[PDB]
Formats: structure tokens, sequence, C-alpha cells
């Protein structure tokens, strides 16, 4: 029954997002935006042996049509990274982008769910939900960053180094979406894991960097997409379910929170037909995770605040 | 516990089958394997939460390591087609192409299920076979021209057209992979379907130009990718699950056969442990569809020619 | 002066040609026509701080607006070719662009020079006439298969053995653009040169096999575009020179033809302004060269009839 | 005559830069140099009949045989800009490509002229000064960040508003190549000139943004590249002029400047056998223009500091 629309869906996240997306029961109705290629995408998924019925739109003209009646939007329509950079030096390009996406599906499908994958998350969440306002259309619990690439590469390597089947294995990852503001809660990972303090902070840093590691294996070709496509479809999935009822749905995403200090912030988050059904919180959590938190809140406020700052000068 | 390697990994098809090859539990190691960019999507999948193994494997040294000990090869290594060409059209770059990848095949895994994608697959099946026999490993049981997204296509457009759910449909579909060598069996279709002519003429020359028709909806940008990439996956997983020991598991292939005069051709095949363990021939077929199959064969035969002579020329 | 039209100029050799146009005193008008990018390309073009007013049209409805008025129209809109494929086997999609376009030519600039670039050449001529014909507006002196490039590469390896300014070397070269066609007549070479017979069948090989040579040196990247666009840019101007009265101007070129039992064949031209002011003929040979004249005459044919017999099916 | 090296010469403005370059009787070698490609650009241009010597290069290794006995080195590798970006949100990327490559300058032909391409010039060339610092070889009269571009497009549009010929104006432009401190003087533009200020404005608004114009225009498929490359090949032609003796020979360049309290800054410059003959300075401007140097001192001196602050960290 899930009507989903991709904004972004010709690029490299989006055409592997598009395609998880068309293979699951769970969508009957998928729209695929971009301003290049969408016809040809579109017609490509359109030949797969499911349910979902699927169509292509191409350029703003087609956006409204594109968004009408969507239960879901996901967003990866940004720019990604080069080696060298910062997710925070893609604001310029895809602040934007976002603002522009997020104002037609305020105007058009404001009852949408909508996923934010877009970086840097940090900052496109708060343009999003400030959008949402300035249309007065604004839901706090329908408006999430795309976060659960750090969730599942926190299982994998966890499973790495104790030799577990990854799918037995789930970390829940709080704080935002770059560099020390991901923060992996190993102390509550399930099944319970004793590291050394010295692999424990490798282990840290491979999670917090994990991005930055596949953007350099890339070499230029671009950042990690067939992983996100993962990610994204596993969020939406989870997203989707909840909508129809399924119980103990719980994901982390970056969301509106006054959980901290920051008034955006990611915990983990029991899902449901409203979309945020209760903010789970940070919980019980070492010293070690303890000062990871307080380091970050002040990066986590200036992200915040820019996003802001940005959709006051349209 | 399949052991899968990706031949043109980094490419349209391969990076997308390589997603699903990755998320399924059936798969215990994937192996990628390209001239370009395979370190980078190796990297990026090995962050995926399954319990599949991946490694990338770049240039002539490494190409052994990435097929040693493999249970089946996927080949979508080569070019695609432009607009207003055939798959033919294709030959003189990705016969040598063929040629090459199934010659490491031979040599490194033999006793693989050796699946061809690449282009144009009348004439690359016969390249495959003749390669396998120079070095004395021919296994016609375990040769495979992958037409599964012919089959696709069609369960798709029937569906729709009937107002079917298409995951219940079921055309088997023979001949060949190029234009008018692709016959729809829609009197042989589960569930029996009953189409006015003109609906059944529209539909027969919708899944024969199918292929075409996303070449022009991409207007240079490449040929079905997603699609290919699920069928492919599809293709694959039946493989593995016949391998397992699953009964009853039935696929069309353009494989070694006597059906007909031509030495190659597509049969519903039934699949076992040992690759094809039967394969269940034509079968009745209406008077429409005799006439396909009869006008087929030329076009066949020398498709087939044309692959055997290249061989002959090295 | 003159108004020169650019179809395909977003492509590899379209943009350097079109540089190489704006940079040139002959061009008061230049206006570049492609599917895609074409206004970026115009607005890049824009800027350099020549006369010619640049505009770029997109799409099949601005073709009318950016033919009108043109005195010179260059076609390198195509595909390119890949390792292993001939010229010939473009045909399939070239020879529908090179209809569409030189249709359009004939219907909204009848009167200008018509220079192809696209392959093959050797049938793409004989297409552009035929559809000038249907139009009844044809007129041989007007239409040119650019063979430019294989009489600016023998004058470059000629010039390398011989330790000579390559500028200072003029090579007639004669036939058509496609292997043993190229007929480098290096007995008629300015200055004169003498090479053993062993050199110079390795020479006029060289020349012969020039263009598949760059090809497998661009593994995948396309074909020749940058000396393409050199030799685009020098038949053109050697035109317009000829246009506006410039006398003894002579370039090789593939044209309608009388000198030999080829309808279509590539001499030596005398310019005038109304296109060919006069076929200066092949001239006197070697046995060496009369020999490749006599061998290309069936290959030419039969690409000449190819492109007739394709416009036949229009 | 010259021998030149252009590093990063597979890109879009290193392959048409070196087709203009080749084909200038000035350079008797061309050495190409890149991550990729590189073989079939050089195989390409090596065809074209003029007298310069055509090598391509490829990878780190290859990287010191591309640059020995060089007189100049031309480098426009980096990565460009997608619409929103300024010029300094490359610096994370390019800084690094542009500290290795002028290190193996400074290494492999200290002697050269260093013409930096790459963005953001304002940071770029204060890092090709510390890197030649560092192995003891800074000549600050041998170092240029390229800033033509901006003087062409001047020339241009004062041009078009006033229906002059733009090959015979000549509008200095002086500071940066950033946004604001993109300064040109139309107050000394040859012939004069003279504007209502709004107009005035409205021109300099213009020269200042049209990166970002192009840029846009081209809506994600990269910046200008076809101006860059005549404005690129001009500088150089300036340079190697000079370089022979030719007199009265000025372009404006970003350089190591003692014209205002910036340590670099771009004025016209008298070029000679040496590389900088003479600064020209600023001269004498309009209250205006002084207002805008005003305004830009203290962008130039982030840009600047950002740049050496980078090297301090190798
Ligand atoms: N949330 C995460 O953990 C996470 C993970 C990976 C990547 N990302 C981000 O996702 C974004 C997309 O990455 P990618 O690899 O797909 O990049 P990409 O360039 O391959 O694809 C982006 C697509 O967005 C489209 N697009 C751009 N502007 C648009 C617009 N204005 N309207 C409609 N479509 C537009 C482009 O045409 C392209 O098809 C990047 O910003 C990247 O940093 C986020
Ligand atoms: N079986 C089918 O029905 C079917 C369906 C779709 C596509 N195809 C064919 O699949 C082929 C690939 O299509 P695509 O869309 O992925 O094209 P693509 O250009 O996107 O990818 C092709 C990949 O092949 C790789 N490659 C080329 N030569 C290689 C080599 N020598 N060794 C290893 N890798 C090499 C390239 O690097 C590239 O990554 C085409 O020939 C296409 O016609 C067949
Ligand atoms: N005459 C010669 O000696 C000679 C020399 C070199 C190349 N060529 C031929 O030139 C052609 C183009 O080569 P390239 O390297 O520029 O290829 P390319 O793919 O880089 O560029 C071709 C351009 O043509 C455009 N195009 C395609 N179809 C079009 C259409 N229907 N309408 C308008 N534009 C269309 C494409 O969009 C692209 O911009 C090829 O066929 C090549 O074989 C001929
Ligand atoms: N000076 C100016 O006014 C001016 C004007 C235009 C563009 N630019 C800058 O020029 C740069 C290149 O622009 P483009 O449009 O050609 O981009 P492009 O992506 O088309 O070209 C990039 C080229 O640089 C190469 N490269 C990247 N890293 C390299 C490395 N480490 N070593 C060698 N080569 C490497 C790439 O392989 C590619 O060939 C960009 O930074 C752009 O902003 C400056």
């Amino acid at each position: 029954n899930a009507k989903v629309a991709v904004l972004g869906a010709s690029g490299g996240i989006g055409q592997p997002l598009s395609l998880l997306l068309k293979n699951s029961p769970l969508v009957s109705r998928l729209t695929l935006y971009d301003i290049a290629h969408t016809p040809g995408v579109a017609a490509d998924l359109s030949h797969i042996e499911t349910k979902a019925a699927v169509k292509g739109y191409l350029g703003p003209e087609q956006l409204p049509d594109c968004l009408k009646g969507c239960d879901v939007v996901v967003i990866p329509a940004g720019v990604p990274r080069k080696p060298g950079m910062t997710r925070d030096d893609l604001f310029n390009t895809n602040a934007t982008i976002v603002a522009t996406l997020t104002a037609a599906c305020a105007q058009h499908c404001p009852e949408a769910m909508i996923c934010v994958i877009a970086n840097p998350v940090n900052s496109t969440i708060p343009i999003t939900a400030e959008v949402f306002k300035k249309h007065g259309v604004y839901n706090p619990n329908k408006i999430f960053g795309v976060t659960t690439l750090d969730i599942v590469r926190a299982n994998t390597f966890v499973a790495e180094l104790k030799g577990l089947d990854p799918a037995r294995v789930n970390v829940p990852v709080i704080g935002g979406h770059a560099g020390k503001t991901i923060i992996p809660l190993i102390s509550q990972c399930t099944p319970k894991v004793d590291f050394p303090q010295d692999q424990l902070t490798a282990l840290t840093g491979r999670i917090q960097e994990a991005g930055t590691e596949v953007v350099k294996a890339k070499a230029g070709a671009g950042s990690a997409t067939l992983s996100m496509a993962y990610a994204g479809a596993r969020f939406v999935f989870s997203l989707v379910d909840a909508m129809n009822g399924k119980e103990g749905v719980v994901e982390c995403s970056f969301v509106k929170s006054q959980e901290t200090e920051c008034t955006y912030f990611s915990t983990p988050l029991l899902l449901g037909k409203k979309g945020i059904e209760k903010n789970l919180g940070i919980g019980k959590v070492s010293s070690f995770e303890e000062k990871m938190i307080s380091d970050a809140i002040p990066e986590l406020k200036a992200s915040i605040k820019k996003g802001e700052d940005f959709v006051k000068t349209l």
C-alpha cells in the first residue's frame, strides 16, 4: 500500500536504492525524480516482476506529479564527496537542493515521512524542518536524518572482530552523522561484547571515519552508494512496517530532539503509525561514551545553527 | 554458502548485481573483478551487515585469485548498446572480452556454473563453449546464457495486461536473446491467460523489443542495468537453490541444445546439483509460436556460427 | 561573415571543434546543437574574447532555429567506436542520426555546405546525398565527407620519418575513410620523398590503421577527438576561405564522383564560392597505389550501396 | 623551443588546453600527465600536423619523466565545482593535489615557469610558493596563478555592451580569482569606455560571478573548460613569447606581490625572459575600484593564510 518517492533517483545511491524499493512487497507505488535520466531508470525498473508500479519524473515541472499522495519521500538528491573533503564541504550545493526539494514536499505531500540522505545530515535536517515550518506543516515526528549506515557499519565491524553473524548483531549509534558526532554505544551492543580499551578506540574510530575510508578507496569515483542503498532501504522498510502497525520497530535516526542541549540529535526511536512513536533516549552509557557525547555537542550545535541560518537567507 | 564471482563488477549491471548477491543469505563469499574501480566497490559492499565475505580484485594478475574455488561466475563484462544498435553490433568488442574471461574461468574454476550476461548472448555462449573445449573442460550442463530478463519482462507485461500479481505469473520464453529470436510462449503461461489477438501480438512484440525500448529511453546513457541485476541475481539464486538440492527449480536459459537444428537454444531447464538436470524442451505450442520458432532459426544459426568462427580465427 | 552550425556540439569532437570555430576570425555566428549539455557548452564558449556570437540549442524542436541562415553545417553527431569495432559497426546508430539531421538541413538550410564527420563516412555521405535528393534540393558540390584527418596523419607520419616539419608536408589521400579504402598517395607528396617499399608499406598501413590505433590507446574512452577537431576545423576554414573568394584552395574530401566506377570517392578538390569548383582527379600514381585503388573499390561500392539502401527504407 | 608539461591533461580543461598548445609553433615538446587516460590523449594529439613532440605519462612513478627539462608547467589537475559551491569549497581536495604536484616540480624542474590553474587559486598559489620554499628553490618571478579568464570575460562583456570587437578590448583585472576579490578596472579599459553607475555595478557583478554562471548553466556537468583552455593557452603563449624575447607582453596574474598588504595579488605584469620582468602595479583607479580593493583584502588574506597553514602541517 505504501507510495514512496525517491528524489535524486538517477544517482549512485538513487538507482540501487530504487531497485531495493521496487523489489519489496511493502511498496505498491514507486515514483522516481531527478533532473536527468529518470525516464530511462524508470523504464528499466518497470520491467521487474514485482507489484510496485514505477514512474519516472524529470525536472521541476514534473516534481508535483511525483510527490502527489506520497507516504514516504527519500532524498539522496545532492552531490557526493571527493577524497580530502568533509561532509560539511558539500553544504553550499546540497543546502539549496534539500531546501528546494523539501519545499516541494511541504507543498505537495506535507503528511509524508521525509527521509533525508543528502549530506551534511547534521545541517540538512535543520534545513528540512525550517522549510516545513515556513510552509506551516511542520510535524517533527515525520522528519528523519538517515544515519542507518552508521549502525550497519558498527554491526559489521563488531561481527568481524568477534566472528559473529552480522545479522545477529545490533549496535546503537547516537549523536549525528559526521566524524566525532558519530557515537557507537558498544556498551549497549547485543550480544554483549568485551574489547580492551585500545581495540575499542580503534573500532570506534573505524566506525567514525568509515565513510571517508570508502571515499579514499573509490579515489575520486564518489562515495558509499551500494551500502547506502542497503541502509536507506532498511530504514524505509522499518518505517513502512511500523506505519502498517508492526510493533517494536526500533531505529536510530537524526531527528528533532530534546534528549540533549542540541535541538536535533540521533537516538534509538520506536517507530509507529505517527512516524516517531517514542524517543527511547541515550540510556545507560560508559564513561568513554559519555565523553564522546560531550565532545560532539559543540559540532552538532554549529551544524544545526548553520542549517537554520541558511534558511533565513532565502 | 555459495562462492560467487562477478566479472565486470564495477559496471552498470555489475554493481547492483553485486549488491543483490551480497544481500543474500545464499552467498558466503563474493569475489569482484574488473579492470577498474573494484577496490572501491568492494570496500563499499563490505560494510553491509550480511555474512558474505567481499573482496575486490583488479588487473590480469589478480583474476585467478578472484575465480579460484567459485561455485558460480557471472559475466556482465562487456560494452553496452547505443540507440539503434542491435546486440549483434557489440560483437567485435565483446567477443574478445568474453573469450579472455571465459578462458580464465576454464583454467581456474572449470567446475563452476558459468553465467554469461555479456551480449550478444546468441554468439557469446558459443564462444564460451568453444573456449572451454579448447581447455578440455567443456561441460554443457554448466554454461548458461542468461535470458532471465526476457522471462521477467514477459511476467510483468502479462501481469499488467491481465491485472495480476506478477509474482504469481510465469511465462516460458524460448529461442535466443535478440529481437525475433525471443519467443514468449504465452500459451504455456501459468496461470493460463487468454488474450485477444491484438493484445497478444502487441504483448509479444513488446517483450521482443523491451531491451531496445530501455536503450531508447536511456538515450545514450546505457542499457537495462537494474532489471538485469535483478534477473541475473534471480538466475544465480535458482542455480544455488538447485545446487543445495532444492527440487523442481526451473529456469529458461540459452544453452547447448538438441531441441532444434540450432546447436544452442533457450528452453526451460530443470536445474539440479550439477547444473542442468534435464532440458524440459519446447513442449506443445500454438501455430503462431511454432512459426516464430521457425523464423528464429536462421538468425540463431548465423549468430552461433559467427561466435564459433571467431574462436577458430585465434 | 560565415554562419556555422555544429550538430553534435556537446561531444568529444563537438566541443573542441566548436572551440576552434569560436576562435576563428572567419566565423561571425556559431550555433551549437545537441540533445544534451548544449546550453552549458555555449555559455562556456560565449565568454571567449572573439567576435563569433555563440548560441546553444537543445532538442529537435530547436533544430530549425539552429539551422536557419547557415553557410556551413558540420555534423560530428553520432556514436564513437569501442576497441575491436570497425567504423561500419556504428552504422545502425549513426545512419538514423545522419539521415534525421541532414533532412533538417535539407528543409531549413538547403543552400549550406554540409560537412559530415559521423562514421562510417563511406556510407553516411551517400545517406546525406539521398536525403537531399528526396527533398529535391540535391547539390553535389556542397556535400562533403570529412577525410581531412587522413591527410593530417599522413603529413605527420611522413614528416616524422624524414625529420621534416609536418607544416611543410602535403600528402594527397584518396578513396574513402575506412581501412584499405584510405589510400595515401605518397608518390605525389610535396616535398618529394623516397622510401624503400618495406618502409612505404609500413607507413601506408600506419596511415590506414591510425584511427584504430587511437581507439585502442583510449581503451574504451572513445576515439580520436582532439585531432579530429583540428582536422574538422581545418576543412571548414578551407571551405570558408574558398567561399570568401580565396584562390587555389585544395582539399581532399569524400564526395559525389565520376573519377572511378564508385559514385562517391575522395580526391583533391579545388574549392570555390559554390563549394566544389573542380575535381582535380586521381592524377598519375604508382603501381603500388594503382593496386590499392583497385582493391578498395569493392569495399567502397558495398559501403555506398549500404547507405543508399538505408535511405530507401525511410 | 618551449617544452611544456600539462598536469591534469585528461580533464575538461586539460584536453582542449593541450590541443591549443599542440597547435602552436611555440611548443616543441608537449608532455601530458594525469592519473588516467593520458596515453590515449597523447596518441590522439600526436597525429596533428605540427612540430610539437607529444608524450603521455600516467601515475606518480612517471611524473619525474614528464617534468624533466620543462620550461613551463601548467596545472589544471584538481576537482571542479558543482553549482552552489565556492572555489574555496574545493580546498580540502585540491590543496593536497597541488602540494604533491608542485613538490615534484620543485624536485624535477625547479627552473620552470609554474602556472597553477587548479582552484581555489587564491590559496593554491600560496601553497605552491611554500612548497618551493621547503625545497629551497623558491623564485617568485616564476610562479603564476592563472586569472586570465577573468580578463577574457571582462573584454567580452565590455565589447558586448559597447558594440566593440572584443579582440581589441583590454580590461585589467586585479586582486584574486574568487567572487568579490575579482576586481575589474573598467576605468583603465582600452579603448576608454564609460557606463552609468547602475550598469557598471551590473557589469562588475557579471564578471565576478561569471564562473558560477557557467557552473550553473552546466547543471552539475562541470565548470568552464573550453574558455578556460583558451585563457590558459593565451597565458602560456604570452609567457613563452616573452621567454623568446618578445617585448611588451603584459598579462594579469596572481603572483607574489608587494603592491598591497596581501602577500599575493594579481596586477598587470610585464613578462620577460626570467618570468616577471616588472610588476606594473594597480595604478590609478576610481573610488569605486578603490572601495572594491579595500573590500577584497580580508578575503584574500584569509585564503592566503589557509594555503600557507596547510603546507606547515606537512
Ligand atoms: N546519509 C548517509 O549516511 C549518506 C551515505 C552516503 C551518501 N550520502 C549523500 O547522499 C548524496 C547523494 O550521493 P550519491 O553518491 O548518490 O551522488 P550522485 O551524484 O551519484 O547522485 C546524486 C543524484 O542527485 C541528483 N540531483 C542533484 N540535484 C538535484 C536536484 N536539484 N533535483 C533532483 N535531483 C538532483 C543528481 O542528478 C544525481 O542523479 C550525497 O550528498 C552524499 O554525500 C549520505
Ligand atoms: N544477458 C542479457 O540479457 C544482458 C542484459 C543487459 C546487458 N547485457 C550486456 O551486459 C554488458 C555490460 O552491460 P553494462 O550495462 O554493465 O555496461 P557498463 O559499461 O556499465 O559495464 C561494463 C563493465 O564491463 C567491464 N569490462 C570491460 N572489459 C572488461 C574486462 N576485459 N575485464 C573485466 N571487466 C571488463 C567494464 O569495466 C565495465 O565496468 C553489455 O554487453 C550489455 O549489452 C546483457
Ligand atoms: N570523419 C572522420 O574521420 C571522423 C573522425 C573522428 C570521429 N568520427 C566520428 O564522429 C562521431 C562522433 O564522435 P565523438 O568522439 O564526438 O563521439 P561523442 O559520443 O563524444 O559525441 C557525439 C555527440 O553527438 C551527440 N548526438 C548523438 N545523437 C544525436 C542526435 N541524434 N542529435 C544531436 N546530437 C546527437 C551526442 O549527444 C554527443 O554529444 C563518431 O561517429 C565518430 O566515429 C569521424
Ligand atoms: N584558474 C582558473 O580560473 C580556473 C578555471 C577553470 C577551472 N579551474 C579549476 O581547474 C581544475 C580542473 O578543472 P576541470 O574542469 O578540468 O576538472 P576535470 O575533473 O574535468 O579535470 C580533472 C583532471 O585532473 C586530474 N587529476 C585529479 N587528481 C590528480 C592528481 N592527483 N594528479 C594528476 N591529475 C589529477 C583528473 O584525472 C582529471 O583529468 C578545477 O579545480 C577547476 O576548479 C581553474
